[PDB]
């Protein structure tokens, strides 16, 4: 069976639109149970037909998105994020996900849920989309934001794993986020992981990616530190919408179908991917977009269970080993 702990007051439009991705996800994955942690009243005001496939555990309070992270975690024991982590934790649920407050997601996932051994950190890791549509990974977009070479290099085969088991690309294509593409580009720490990299027996590293590239399909998986990493991400975002907007009034003042412009917009749309994983941690712990609406969490339950099932968590755990990294 299968067993998801997910966050309902997290989220800009929950605990409905949370509430109604579990009932989506309960109707297609007759193996699923759901463990909906918020609070009692209000979770059930929202869901009618009774199932014994969703649980419910009562959380008297919550890490509004403006809360410190670790201090939140600290001392908000029994608020939502918290509650669904220990759940993982202490046996009752594979995997978890949440729309609220990304930094204190991150720091339960990293002390309450732990880490994989052999993962020195974890990365936070949003599959984005591309010109064609294949779409691809940045790696580590929140995280950690100092990263070290090994830390990078981490990154690589985690990515590879999920690329290869979750989104069945054959053998993924690891590329570098630098400034050029000579071996010697780049800041110190970028220069020295392109040199392990070459040296990861473990994966298919076509070298150094330049980022305007990014949307035009250049890799499958593109390895960064977080902080270069959230800057990338907040800047394809922000680019769309900035042109999006412009192109948009552009329309309003004299008159390419609604429909037909649709299609591509929907195909830019970041919540089309399914959610940002927290790679590294003992279990799928998933960041689900903050304005999710209904099916953008489903595709996140969706998510979860290809995670457990594909045991990514078990291979990244073998693929960390020196004795695969090596030879």
């Amino acid at each position: 069976s299968l067993r998801i702990a997910v966050d309902a007051m997290g989220g800009d439009h929950a605990p409905k639109a949370v509430i109604d991705g579990v009932i989506k996800g309960i109707e297609a994955f007759d193996d699923l149970h759901i463990t909906l942690v918020g609070d009692k009243t209000t979770i059930e005001s929202h869901l009618t037909t009774t199932s014994d496939r969703i649980t419910v555990l009562h959380a008297d309070e919550v890490i509004e998105p403006t809360d410190e992270p670790v201090r939140a975690v600290r001392r908000k024991k029994n608020s939502s994020m918290v509650l669904m982590a220990q759940e993982v934790a202490e046996n009752r649920a594979d995997a978890c996900i949440s729309a609220g407050n990304t930094g204190a997601l991150m720091t339960a996932g990293l002390f309450i849920v732990g880490r994989i051994k052999g993962i020195d950190r974890p990365a936070l890791a949003p599959t984005l989309p591309t010109v064609s549509g294949d779409g691809f990974l940045l790696l580590d977009v929140g995280a950690n934001v100092d990263a070290k070479p090994e830390h990078l290099v981490q990154y690589a085969i985690m990515g590879s794993v999920y690329s290869q088991q979750v989104r069945g690309v054959t053998s993924p294509r690891v590329g570098l986020l630098n400034v050029g593409t000579e071996d010697k580009k780049g800041n110190e720490l970028t220069k020295q992981t392109f040199q392990i990299l070459k040296e990861t027996a473990n994966i298919n590293f076509i070298g150094n990616v330049e980022a305007r590239d990014l949307l035009d399909d250049v890799a499958d998986v593109v390895v960064t530190d977080g902080f270069t990493g959230n800057v990338t991400l907040k800047t394809l975002e922000g680019s769309a919408l900035s042109i999006f907007k412009m192109m948009r009034d552009v329309m309003t003042s004299t008159l390419v179908l609604k429909p037909k412009l649709k299609e591509m917009k929907m195909k830019m749309e970041y919540s089309n991917y399914g959610g940002a994983s927290l790679f590294g941690l003992k279990a799928p712990v998933i960041k689900a977009h903050g304005s999710s609406d209904s099916n953008a969490v489903f595709r996140a339950i969706r998510q979860a269970r290809e995670m457990v099932s594909q045991n990514v968590a078990a291979l990244i755990q073998e693929e960390v080993k020196e004795e695969k990294t090596d030879e």
